């Protein structure tokens, strides 16, 4: 069957909106809503991503993994049905012991154990058609949040790597002797999408944060900010220190490294970002004494599970029913799919960009 | 009253052997002596000067040296634990108020200086010197008779002991064991080869790791041996570096070197930073290295000092080692020094593995 | 100062809404007023006499009644954290000594009464009287304006939020998800209807549980609306038995009911004892029971109390609830009764869930 | 072809020395004969027809008994862990498909029978052959060549070595340890005074407890001894009832035991079930037991079985307690059987702990 898509060629890179041929096989079968791009997908069609590739036997592989879809038609199941709205799992399950039970996140082999939609030989979102089990959707189940749900790949990942956060923040009593989490206080590098899903968890689980970048904000972005109680600061002018969770969306090790030193004794630290073009900082002795002598922990988090996407409808929703302008206002363009010209430049103020599937 | 002790003035330096005045209180818990004292790289490091957070005890002019003691107990009040003559190793680290201080987690203090203080380091007296009083609740029993000397190696297991926690409560992470539910096949690689190193390898091996020491320049025969005797490998790493790391532990200090390893680490493995030295060159990490942390669910985890619980399960460690393999845990000392002997502080002997204070 | 107050006498039992004399408490960090106060059976069961634990204050005759308050900040001396006029929840549990409450987790008291003391139960006066005297760090902030008299929901949830972290700790002793990771289709069932059953069965939900509330008898449709608005199955097991739980959690306290509930507990199930009854009548627990119990690594735990972050939680779990199901959440408020009305602890309004007590 | 066996007729019961069929399958990884096999409750259980939830091995009439073994190999394929002549310890849990299984943990199956099998009981035949065939996954190298015999003590120390694993899961609920981060002073209760109660104890005293046995008899000098060599205690609670207990293990299976024995528990106590029982007669629990339980935020769990991780710990612990106490672990050892004598099924030699069969 012909089918219109947004493909790259993996690695290799560039983008086309075009026409292909899908034919069917499957529990379930789907269309796209919406779609968010993240600097991934940007660096896919930049070809600047050596590990990406097309499926087996294809010169294509179709982009997108930050769907929101519909289900057309789908099998026998007591979980979802026609006209039901669902996120699909960007990362399916290779073999090894985590995989096995849903933890492909914390795959033991990496690649070509796992499989990551639109990334690593699995066609993504970005096409009229798609097929798939039921167990890698996720039903959206409240109603009022619409396209707001496309933000959930995005937002999983912040769960998780909490969840990362509550593992290890168990070597030590972490909270004050009042049992709270009141007046502890987490710095995210960054003031993207990625870093405003981070502060608001933050905000949920009780610390007072702080987004942080090397240059003022939009007032667009500032309001925002206040909306959730989160403040900000321009670290060239002033530099927070302090700090008891430190998230870095940056990628930048001499950024990373000089936040660190601020960081407070059993302080954690979650690195997050990709930057593989990031300049080299030279981390001598002394920072290795202050992250020993502090017993800071500093921990690598990508991806997450299933669950981790129900979790993130969850907090979607909450925020939305609290918050409804500012959440609304992390979409900040919507796209025809012929705009592709998105997966080469930033538009105006960006935080998260989608495509609006016809 | 007047005793003999081995003292320092922090943070400035030097070391004597000499006569001091030290109270001698009527009411106390515990009254005891040194029999064997250790030193360590913090040791040599006070005496040169080369620590600026160390001092001496409030409103005195130096401080007694020595945290590594294996000490007998002259006198105690009734109690249900130690008695006249007990054997027992004393905690470095005393907690100050945090949340995590009076659980007796003051490793974990949460303030740092100065809420938390350690013996022979920060602003509390050492115990290289003839008499020392305490409280029991700081008192560690040595249980095994037949231990001996041996267990003046408490301290600087203890370290290890709260490390390996450390490993276990970060490695809940995901699933670190194999499908099998068990560690056979997963690798350790110890950066270092000197006294931690040796007893991060064999609790290593006692967690069930293939283990590997390592570092930037071939090893003593009888290094070598003793390794052997435990099942730890050994690699010259500038000869064959090894890869694909489960936990990886460093004990140099070294930017260089920790990074260098961190590259071979695999997905979800843990590193654990252990090691410190302050005038290590700078390392320039870039973006990649970064990604590589971040793609592959990596743990790097620093872990200071360790709780009074980590001095229990040493001495259980130790008992269950000397038991197995006596001529090799009895090499880990590799000279008994007098107290006289302060150049110790400044060379060290040839092939010390672990040199001790034999105290008069 | 003479006040108005509804007190008691601990334990024999009684109330009267009358005046007392409250002086000023020689140090304090803050003045409040009550602005609503809800009831449970403890209350009725202290006015009853049905309770041989609970006590005076030292020297006193007389008990304040109200633990499930929400206040309002009269006066407070300057802090960060709450002004004059603000909303706050006050702990009921006020900590003692032991390793546990000096981190704030008096509801895990290692030693129980005299250490830890319960406003309004167990030698401290309660909260049902017009000034209130108190620290800073035993009030919890109310951040959601829009919430009202819902906020006084908030000590009865602060004990559903604890009882779920002892299942989740609980829980970690083997894999209790699916094998996506979910709780999809996992199944809670809960014994009993009233205001901890709801509360119960809607964090059932937020965590991703099918969950079914159950009752010896049928249910009236106030409460039926409210189940089937969250998503809440009913069912009554004199005509319908639920098999095959994952979690059981139990509000009745009733041995029979709870044991034959365990039955039909999957492997690796966890069943939570919260209710309790010193009144209901023993069931007769046997050797296939336990065997039950053992071949599925079932876990039983008791829970009581919380601690301050699960009120913290509470109040963000209604927060969210309102927003979502404003009428659903308002309609667990079935009474407001006036300080004079003595009789709510006597008899129940009819149908009722949750009875508060507006304070003039 | 034809070898020795000792059979069953399960769940009907039975017992015989006798020769079966066994032949060589296409494809195995290891051959290996038996050394020596422990008896059970379970065993004995098998034989006397008391079990219905056994089963021989799909069409077949009878099942090879006895799933406490200690083998030889044999033969094996080439790898890197064991070799002909190796003594290894089987698994006798062995995994289905669910979530629990095919990670290792088949001992936590999420679906109980007929997803997981057991060596001996459920429809795989057991260790008292002459002929044995497994892969390689499935055996647990014994590493410590001075062991002999004693390594047979694995399977029942696996079982506690499990139990253990489940209580440092639970007792994260609050903090369980002294406010010095110890378990001194701690105290655990072990009710029974069989093999899997002194396993119990002797772990017990490794985690630093003081710990208990209790029966409602006196025990024989022998068992006294062994226990004095342990440093743990001895009651018969008919006489002495040990109070205050902080972790309580069942090995009896009966209810009356169990919860007398509960309303002993302090506050953070855990109980651990683990002996079972169907013929132990009912005793009545009441709504004030249960309130005694939550009140205290005591967990009871059940535990059964262990993974290949606790079967490697099991070896590790019978080696450290080998070298400490030689005679006395023996001494654990209370009789050793020839194939012929079936009798040791029926009838338990008296002063028994553990009866053993040596293989000819
Ligand atoms: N680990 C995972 O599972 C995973 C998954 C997806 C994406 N990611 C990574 O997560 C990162 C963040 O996602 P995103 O969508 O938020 O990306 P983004 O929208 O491009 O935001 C990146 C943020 O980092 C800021 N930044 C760059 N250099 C900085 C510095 N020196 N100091 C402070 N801030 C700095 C950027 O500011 P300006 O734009 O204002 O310069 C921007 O605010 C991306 O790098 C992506 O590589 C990770
Ligand atoms: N966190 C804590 O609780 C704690 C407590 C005490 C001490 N420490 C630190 O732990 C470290 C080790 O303790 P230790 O007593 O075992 O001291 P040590 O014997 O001096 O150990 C240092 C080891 O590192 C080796 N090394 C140095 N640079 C290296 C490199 N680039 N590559 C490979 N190996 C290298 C040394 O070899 P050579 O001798 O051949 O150069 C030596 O084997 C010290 O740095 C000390 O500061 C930490
Ligand atoms: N652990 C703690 O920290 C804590 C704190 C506060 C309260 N509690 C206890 O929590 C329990 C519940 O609190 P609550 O405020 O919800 O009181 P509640 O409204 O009385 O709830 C009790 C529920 O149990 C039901 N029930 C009684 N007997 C039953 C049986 N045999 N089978 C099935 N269901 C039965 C009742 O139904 P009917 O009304 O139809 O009889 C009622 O719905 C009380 O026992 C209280 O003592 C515990
Ligand atoms: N994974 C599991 O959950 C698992 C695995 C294997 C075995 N088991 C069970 O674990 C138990 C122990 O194993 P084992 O090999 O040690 O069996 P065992 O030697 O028969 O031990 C049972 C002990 O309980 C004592 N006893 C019986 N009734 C008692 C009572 N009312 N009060 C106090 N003590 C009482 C017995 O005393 P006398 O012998 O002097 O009567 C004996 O010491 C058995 O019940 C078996 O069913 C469980
Ligand atoms: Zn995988
Ligand atoms: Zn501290
Ligand atoms: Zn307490
Ligand atoms: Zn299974």
């Amino acid at each position: 069957s012909t089918i219109n898509a947004i493909v790259t060629d993996a690695p290799k890179g560039g983008v086309k909106y075009t026409k292909i041929d899908m034919p069917e096989p499957y529990e379930a079968k789907l269309k796209p809503v919406y779609i968010g791009i993240c600097g991934t997908d940007r660096g896919e069609v930049a070809g600047a991503l050596s590990f990406t590739y097309n499926p087996e036997g294809e010169n294509f592989l179709v982009l997108g993994h930050e769907a929101l879809l519909q289900v057309l038609d789908v099998s026998d199941n007591n979980y979802i049905k026609r006209g039901d709205f669902v996120v699909p799992l960007v990362r399916r399950p290779g073999k090894c012991v985590n995989c096995r039970i849903g933890r492909q996140d914390n795959c033991s082999i990496g690649d070509p154990d796992k499989h990551e939609a639109g990334i690593t030989g699995l066609h993504g979102f970005m096409r009229d058609v798609i097929y798939d089990d039921i167990q890698n959707l996720v039903k959206v189940n409240d109603p009022d949040l619409g396209k707001i749900a496309v933000l959930t790949e995005p937002l999983k990942n912040v769960m998780k790597a909490f969840e990362v956060f509550d593992v290890v923040s168990k070597r030590s009593i972490f909270q004050n002797d009042d049992s709270t989490f009141i007046g502890k206080k987490m710095v995210v590098i960054g003031s993207g999408s990625e870093a405003f899903l981070y502060s608001f968890v933050g905000k949920d689980r009780g610390f007072d944060v702080t987004m942080v970048n090397r240059h003022d904000e939009t007032e667009n972005k500032m309001k925002m900010m206040d909306d959730f109680g989160v403040g900000f600061s321009n670290y060239l002018k002033d530099m927070p220190d302090k700090i008891d969770l430190l998230v870095d969306t940056s990628g930048d090790p001499s950024t990373i490294f000089k936040f660190v030193k601020k960081v407070n004794n059993n302080g954690v630290v979650i690195l997050f970002g990709f930057n593989g073009k990031a300049p080299g900082y030279p981390v001598n002795g002394e920072d290795i004494d202050y992250i020993v002598e502090r017993n800071i922990t500093i921990a690598g988090s990508v991806d997450a599970a299933k669950i981790h996407y129900v979790q993130a409808l969850d907090s979607l929703s909450n925020w939305y029913h609290r918050h409804p302008q500012t959440i609304k206002d992390i979409i900040t363009y919507e796209a025809k799919p012929e705009e592709t010209n998105i997966f080469f430049q930033k538009p105006k103020g960006e935080i998260k960009t989608v495509i609006k599937w016809p």
